[PDB]
């Protein structure tokens, strides 16, 4: 079930091809376009999914990035900022998405505010290196973890809506 499951995530997401970090120069200006093409068309192919949840930027290096998520549940948008740094060791090691906001409020989440993902995604990410790249992270990782922790900070009654939906 598990190979079906990110098909069906993952399928018109672009896949990466470069294996390159933040210190490969030339070959990291290449991953980057690729990085860039990809979040690009995720963020379309959400658009027209009416899921338009993120939005993501870096500095001119790519090495640090940073961002806002949104949450929709019983018809109330959540908004969250989230931020990463690239390890030295991308595309191989994933980057650890952070919201710092919701740091204590959950357990799911190292001191600090990165999120908790469960066992499953990093041999998830190791066996399609270096094929997935930061939409993925999004998708497979970012995705469901808000899927299950807001859902809970929200009956725990310790978050708060930005927005209402008609
Ligand atoms: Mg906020």
């Amino acid at each position: 079930m598990a190979d079906e499951a990110t098909r069906r995530v993952v399928s018109e997401i672009p896949v990466l091809k470069t294996n390159a970090g933040p210190r490969d120069r030339e070959l990291w200006v290449q991953r980057l376009k690729e990085e860039y093409q990809s979040l690009i068309r995720y963020v379309e192919n959400n658009k027209n999914a009416d899921n338009d949840w993120f939005r993501l930027e870096s500095n001119k290096e790519g090495t640090r990035w940073f961002g806002k998520c949104w949450y929709i549940h019983d018809l109330l948008k959540y908004e969250f900022d989230i931020e990463f740094d690239i390890p030295i060791t991308y595309p191989t090691t994933a980057p650890e998405i952070a919201v710092p906001e919701l740091d204590g409020k959950t357990a799911k989440m190292y001191r600090g505010g990165k999120i908790c993902l469960t066992d499953h995604f990093k041999p998830l990410w190791a066996r399609n290196v270096p094929k997935f790249g930061l939409a993925h992270l999004m998708a497979l990782g970012l995705g469901p973890w808000l899927a299950v922790e807001i859902p809970d900070l929200i009956q725990k009654g310790v978050i708060q809506h930005k927005e209402k939906c008609n």
